[PDB]
């Protein structure tokens, strides 16, 4: 079995029969696949709590996902292999007025409405990853720090600190932002995460046996910004964004680091630091990427690799060979 | 007049009565300060929303704060003069059994504590300043950017790389969480935000106005970590623990900066780069704080200030003096 239970966010103002046209079609089809559970129903969002057997369920919430009536859909918990069945049946539940609401819906609804607020926020400062070991039943905070391969990402952005002496900060702050949201998706489609924004500068990592990967996103997110500068409107700042981007790879330590009033899930060690010192010297380079000789050799595909004259860095222990892309250039 | 909303953790196990013990101490006092409202009381969890005239539900809160029967007290909202009373009386719910639980307190008792348990997960991972914004009723989403006068503080751990090839990688991250421990707990005493761990370093900001308190935060925990290494146990790394620090001033860009996955509310702006500099510089100095003339300069206590040679940085416009403080050494 499974069970599944998430919350979602108006995609629109959704009318009193509308909202009711959703949870009959959901009766017929739940009834039909034996799924049952709860619709619930409050001031523009959504909660709702869906049992039965994985495959029927996985089509279900796949049909949910797809409906544009709502979005910000996050799964809360994601039961799989339920052994006793929760609800009777399925209905659904319009909160947002009454339905006998005493000196026990009155308190409760409110709770669920100041918490969801909050809950909804939060989202939006927490890094991508931590509600998906949520949904595992897993808690992230009990998640054991442990030694592990990657392959970390650094990319910054070219003189920013120019767009700051030139443009309003609202302006500033946009061109930042769409920095991140197309470094972002790039990573996070090639199987990264994106552990922290330092600055103008994303920290990403990939999986240790994942540097086609990150080749591959770094690649796209040059040619991503390529296109950016080229489609802005005229006079945009955007025309004028580049990045570039250092790979490295390295043994990690992975797991829960700061305080008590705060915590990243993150990774420490050597290679992070060498993915910096790579991606700056792109500052003295012709070429917007620059990698270790440890991510070159651990890729698998036949990149056009170019061979950087011998490498002169500092701090480590060897001045490893660098390499990049050239791609017809 | 005012309503508190607020959720919190037991702090040990609590029995039936126990629990009844408290809603009736509530409700005697409540009901002498004219306080309405509710307790609810869930698995572990408790509840609680809480009006009338500010002062005395201030003085309420706060008896609820010194409880030590929970811990992980969290306000979720401080609407302050209130204009209508949402509650006609006080009492206490304890729905963790039934108290009627049909088809309508069942799916809502179980959104309760899905959402609660998410929610409290999301909070170890939030930069602690969030809350309080959310408290206020402003969704801090939508503050927009501004330029601000701050003063920037960098932390940074004395040859971590070195704790990294001699320990288990549970009691090197028991280290690090160690320092970031200490210092989150003097920087906020002193008023700053910490902002970020970048690995091993500690980000802060004070107001711009606020370098003694910057200068302060510092020299306490220069002095935190001497007395944590002096009183270490035999054998243990924090014995080996160094920071150095630097602080740096100028106007920066705050308001939230990220992709759409996830965002922070930080700062962004050459004093960042400044204060990282000189921060670096104490590894070529005997001294573990330095800070530019600007801080120096805006700082109004008589500090004990050392002129450092004469500066020679990189990156900036010009060479500004550099100093810290001479306690008598
Ligand atoms: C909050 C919300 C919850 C929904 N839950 C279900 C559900 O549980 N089962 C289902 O079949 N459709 C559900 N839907 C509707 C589906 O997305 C989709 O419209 C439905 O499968 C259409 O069925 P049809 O192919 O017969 O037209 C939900 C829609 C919304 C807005
Ligand atoms: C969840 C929880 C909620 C509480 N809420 C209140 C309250 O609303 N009003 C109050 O006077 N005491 C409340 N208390 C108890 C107070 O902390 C404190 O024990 C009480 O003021 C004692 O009153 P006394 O001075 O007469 O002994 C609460 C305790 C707990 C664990
Ligand atoms: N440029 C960087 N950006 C982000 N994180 C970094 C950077 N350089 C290092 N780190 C992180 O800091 C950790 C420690 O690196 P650091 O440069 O502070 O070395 P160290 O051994 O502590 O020596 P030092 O006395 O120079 O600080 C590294 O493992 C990595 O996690
Ligand atoms: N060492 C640092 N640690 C953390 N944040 C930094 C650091 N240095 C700079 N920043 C942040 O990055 C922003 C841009 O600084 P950066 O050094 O990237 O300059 P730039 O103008 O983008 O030039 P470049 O082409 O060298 O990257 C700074 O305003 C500051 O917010
Ligand atoms: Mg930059
Ligand atoms: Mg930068
Ligand atoms: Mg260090
Ligand atoms: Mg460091």
């Amino acid at each position: 079995m499974k069970r599944l239970t998430y919350i979602s966010k108006f995609s629109r103002p959704l009318s009193g029969d509308e909202i009711e046209a959703i949870g009959r079609i959901s009766s017929q089809k739940n009834q039909q696949a034996n799924v049952t559970g709860v619709l619930l129903c409050l001031d523009g969002i959504f909660f709702q709590i869906l049992e039965g057997e994985a495959e029927k369920i996985d089509r279900i919430y796949e049909r949910i996902l797809a409906d544009e009536r709502h979005t910000d859909i996050l799964c809360l918990k994601s039961e799989v292999e339920v052994q006793e069945r929760m609800f009777p049946d399925w209905s659904m539940q319009t909160i947002n007025l009454d339905e006998n609401t005493d000196f026990l819906i009155r308190p409760i609804k409110v709770l669920l409405q100041t918490l969801t607020e909050s809950h909804r926020i939060l989202e939006k400062y927490t890094q991508p990853s931590i509600f998906k070991i949520i949904s595992q039943g897993t808690n992230p905070l009990n998640i054991r720090p442990k030694a592990v391969e990657k392959i970390v990402f650094f990319s910054d952005i070219v003189s920013f600190s120019t767009f700051a002496e030139k443009l309003p900060v609202e302006e500033v702050v946009s061109v930042v932002n769409s920095y991140f949201s197309v470094c972002t998706a790039i990573i996070t489609r090639q199987g990264g995460e994106v552990t922290k924004f330092i600055g103008d500068c994303v920290m990403a990592y990939f999986d240790g046996d994942c540097a086609d990967q990150a080749i591959q996103a770094s690649l796209d997110i040059l040619m991503e910004l390529e296109i950016l500068r080229n489609s802005a409107p005229e006079g945009s700042p955007l025309r004028v964004l580049y990045s570039g981007i250092g790979l490295a790879k390295g043994k990690v330590i992975e797991g829960n680091i700061g305080s008590e009033l705060k915590r990243d899930y993150t990774i420490l060690g050597d290679a992070v630091n060498v993915a910096a010192r790579l991606e700056a010297l792109t500052r003295q380079l012709s070429q917007a990427l620059v990698f270790s000789s440890e991510v070159k050799n651990s890729a698998t595909k036949s990149w056009n690799f170019i061979w950087l004259t011998d490498s002169e860095l500092k701090g480590k222990s060897e001045s490893i060979d660098i390499y990049s892309i050239d791609n017809e250039m």
